[PDB]
Parts: C-alpha cells; sequence; structure tokens
C-alpha cells in the first residue's frame, strides 16, 4: 500500500537535516510529513550502535554497564547504554566493541547483534544495531578499566546489577535531575516483567 | 559542570524544529550541537508508549504491537502503541486512549515510567513508558474495535511474550519491517532475565 513519493530538503546542518516527505497513504491520497535525518549516514546498515554490556564476574551478580553524559539536545544528563555512530566501513560489532572500550574501558566479547532498529520512527530515520556484549570482569584486561574518551566526550560509568536494574535506575532518578534512556528503561522493565 | 548557554533557531516546521545549541563543556570550553525538538510539547513528556500485556486464560501472554508506515523511515515499522499526550492529559490517560485508538483494547494501568529520552544525542524527545494489562477474556476486548484517527493506518500484531525476540527477528527477516528499538530492547531483556 504505502510508499515515499518525494523527499525535499528543508534545512541541512553539519549533522542533521530536516526534510519535507511526500508519501502515498493507503486510501490513495498524497500526504506530507516533516522528517529528520542524519547527514553522516553512508553505506552503514545503521547510523549507530548501542551496546548492552553484561559484566560477568565470579561470585558477583551480573551488572549492566551504562554511561552518564551531558546531552545538549536534552539540556541535561542522561543515563544510556554505551553507544556511538558506526564509522564508514566499520562493522556494527567492531563499532560496539570500540565504543564500549572508549566509553568504559571494558573489552568485551560479542554475544549477539540485532538487525537495524529505529530510534524514533515518527520523527527520524535514525537506526542502530543493538549489540549484546559480555565482559569478562575476572580478566586482567578488565580489572581497572580506563575510559579513552574522544574529542569533547566526557562519560561517567555506572554499573548496576541486572537483578535489580529498574529499582536502581529509579533510585538514581530520585537522587538527581537526570534522564534515563528509553531503551535502557524498556530493558529494565522486561527484566522485572520476566 | 555542563550546561546550556543558548539556543539558536535554525528552522521551524509545523511539527519539528532544528536548533543550534551552545553549551559549556566540562573543560570550560564553549561548544555547539545540532538539536531537534518537536513544536508540540506543552506536559511531562512529548508522548507515551504502551507496553500492552494481553492476558487470556489458557493462552500464552502476548505483547500487543502495532505496524504502520513511517514516513521518516520510508518503510513499515513494528512498535509499541504510542502517541503524543494531549495538553491536559495525564500520561496514564494518554496510554489508555492511545492503546484503545490504535488496537481497540481496553486496559488497566500497571505502572508508568518517569519521562525517558528517545534519542538524546539528537533530540529532546521524551515519553512515559506505560505498562498496561489487557484482560482478554472480558467482553469489551472480545472484538476489539480500533478508533484510528484521520491519516492513521495501524495493523495490530500480537506476539507471545515468552518467545518475543525470536518472533520479532522472524518478522524482520521475512517481512522486511523495522523493529523499534524500545520493542527490541524489551525483547532482549526477556531473554537475558535470570
Ligand atoms: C498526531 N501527530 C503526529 C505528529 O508529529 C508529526 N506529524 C507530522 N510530521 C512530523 C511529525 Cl514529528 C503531530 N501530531
Ligand atoms: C560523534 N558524533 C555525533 C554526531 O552527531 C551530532 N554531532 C553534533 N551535533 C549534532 C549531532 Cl546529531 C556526529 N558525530
Ligand atoms: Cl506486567
Ligand atoms: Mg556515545
Ligand atoms: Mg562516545
Ligand atoms: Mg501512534
Ligand atoms: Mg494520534
Amino acid at each position: 500500500k504505502q510508499y515515499i513519493i518525494s523527499e525535499e530538503l528543508i534545512s541541512e546542518g553539519k549533522w542533521v537535516k530536516l526534510e519535507k516527505t511526500t508519501y502515498m497513504d493507503p486510501t490513495g491520497k498524497t500526504r506530507t510529513w516533516e522528517s529528520v535525518k542524519r547527514t553522516t549516514r553512508k553505506e552503514q546498515t545503521a547510523d549507530g550502535v548501542a551496546v548492552i554490556p553484561v559484566l560477568q564476574r565470579t561470585l558477583h551478580y551480573e551488572c549492566i554497564v551504562l554511561v552518564k553524559q551531558f546531552r545538549p539536545p536534552m539540556g541535561g544528563y542522561c543515563i544510556e547504554f554505551p553507544a556511538g555512530l558506526i564509522d564508514d566501513g566499520e562493522t556494527p560489532e567492531a563499532a560496539a566493541l570500540r565504543e564500549l572500550e572508549e566509553e568504559t574501558g571494558y573489552k568485551g566479547d560479542i554475544a549477539e547483534c540485532s538487525p537495524a532498529v529505529c530510534m524514533d520512527p515518527g520523527l527520524s530515520n535514525c537506526t542502530i544495531h543493538i549489540v549484546t556484549v559480555t565482559i569478562n570482569g575476572d580478566d586482567a584486561e578488565n580489572a581497572r578499566p580506563k575510559p579513552k574518551p574522544g574529542d569533547g566526550e566526557f562519560v561517567e560509568v555506572i554499573s548496576l546489577p541486572k537483578n535489580d536494574l529498574l529499582q536502581r535506575l529509579d533510585a538514581l532518578v530520585a537522587e538527581e535531575h537526570l534522564t534515563v534512556d528509553a531503551r535502557v528503561y524498556s530493558y529494565a522493565l522486561a527484566l522485572k516483567h520476566a
């Protein structure tokens, strides 16, 4: 039934553009939408990755490793899964492993990799791979891990037990002004609901 | 330590605007960001997303999802039922309303998240995630009658909770739909639990 008729550029910055999208509705009528896209997407299967890093150590409960950063669009701090854009020619897995080490200092092992999933599909075309990665916290590589953050990146690491994630995220939200990412919250909720 | 110094409008559509955000980085250096915002926010958040748990006796529990054409994606996406919160609507009420309009089901509130961010490196968009149970053995949920608005065209997809991830992966492979990242994250945590 439905499909894109035309995409007209309305405004283009260095990083994001806004487009007027003309599409065919399933009645047969022509309609429009205001679409956001990134300018950085090349031949990657998605814009970015988000990493679900499960930190595993003998005689410890498993922890989910999360990051806290200032986010300019939000005007504040947010708690999220480690994440970044996929470099040109980089695989989603390499990008996940790389971003996890840069944001946390951990060296992980790939567990699984999702298909490309949409971030906010009524607003933008942005997509990611969700890459699950186990971290062997008994390995010396991962003992006293140093974040190697890039140009103007300033990330704090927060490891929360998987068995109590939702309450621990609620505790954090109770204690400061800070926003939990929707993917992180959805994951915490399903841990509870299981 | 980090904060917003100012926001310059770049472009404002009917629904979405692009801004240039000046902010103070933690080194004490001024930096800029390209930020997307909706023009519709009043509210606690922009929207709600509903996790609708369809409970029918002697059947598997299902998570109720919707499939729609998304103009920004240029394709069909599988998502939790969702929409914008009307000015003066509570998140809980927007959840029950949107769940009804999109699926036909009449549900009960189980819990509601604080405002969580959709894509905080890109936008300030936020939602409340609202867990809702649907008593599928009540008469009002027998022949659920969707009340979809002008220009909305929503197909309902109910998937069993205890196989959700495998079922979604199967839909992506065979139907070439895009699964929403929140849906996928929830699905992943269901498998990752314990
Ligand atoms: C029901 N509703 C959906 C809205 O959002 C949009 N609609 C069109 N173009 C872009 C966007 Cl983001 C506003 N109200
Ligand atoms: C690492 N990286 C993140 C990027 O995205 C943006 N960067 C600045 N302003 C807005 C956006 Cl969306 C580009 N590269
Ligand atoms: Cl539940
Ligand atoms: Mg990042
Ligand atoms: Mg980074
Ligand atoms: Mg909707
Ligand atoms: Mg609507």
